[PDB]
């Protein structure tokens, strides 16, 4: 339905990831809730874990408006298990805020977003 | 004399270094990876300065750590420093957490800067 569209970016592929960056730079935050699993968790860098696609949304609705977020590399390693480990590292910024950022996703047999965590990072200053 | 834990995404011999001499308890090997000016910086004890210092450090803080280090990614800037970041595990037999190290390398791949994040271990 969303006609956000997906697009290998960064040298990510994972179905999964492009969705969850295309719907969130959208703001298309049910959707990018939907990728979650029922019981998937987001770690935001300066909160308590988020627990399920409704809360989810909703946390994305009121801390997420205005984001933009931009990955710049990606790295997935599916271990044996059957679950997928994905690293992305870029940038976000509102028009007042900007971090270096490292996104880590695990994904279950299906694709679907156990956790999220984010986390941030400082460039080479000093 | 020690084991290289392969890393997925990374080949940069610094970074393959650190693991597998901490991982061996050679810390004075572990410290001299550092720049003399370089930086380490742990979850729960601010901030150590120079391989002397950081040799010492970890022989006495970090004996029988065993870190598995899963993924990378690198990252060089224009002023020719390499930021590397791991994704991975590290324990104890009776203490276990999920890490982030946060590696930034000199133009000669010195380490002049590490911080170790937590990340969520009781997830489930």
């Amino acid at each position: 339905l969303p006609n956000i569209q997906i697009k290998s970016i960064a040298g990510i592929t994972e179905p999964t990831i492009l969705q969850y960056f295309a719907t969130l730079n959208a703001g298309e935050f049910a959707a990018t809730a939907a990728l979650f699993a029922v019981d998937g968790v987001m770690y935001p860098p300066f909160e308590s874990g988020i627990v399920g696609p409704d809360a989810i949304a909703a946390y994305l609705q009121q801390e997420a408006q205005g984001i933009k977020a931009e990955p710049q590399q990606g790295l997935a390693e599916t271990s044996e298990d059957g679950h997928t480990q994905v690293q992305v590292s870029g940038k976000a910024q509102t028009s007042w805020c900007g971090v270096n950022v490292l996104w880590l996703f695990t994904l279950n047999q299906e694709k679907q977003i156990i956790h999220t965590q984010i986390k941030l990072l400082a460039s080479p200053q000093e």
